[PDB]
């Protein structure tokens, strides 16, 4: 998907994965998961 319409959600683009205490709510890039927190 788009990073800034994840980042605008509210979600963080981490490295690869993300914390298990998070989810992944899509992708911004393809090493970077959208992580909705």
């Amino acid at each position: 998907g788009n990073s800034w319409l994840c980042v605008r959600r509210g979600g963080n683009c981490r490295f690869g994965r993300c914390q298990f205490a998070e989810r992944q709510i899509g992708r911004c890039s393809a090493f970077q998961p959208c992580c909705g927190r």
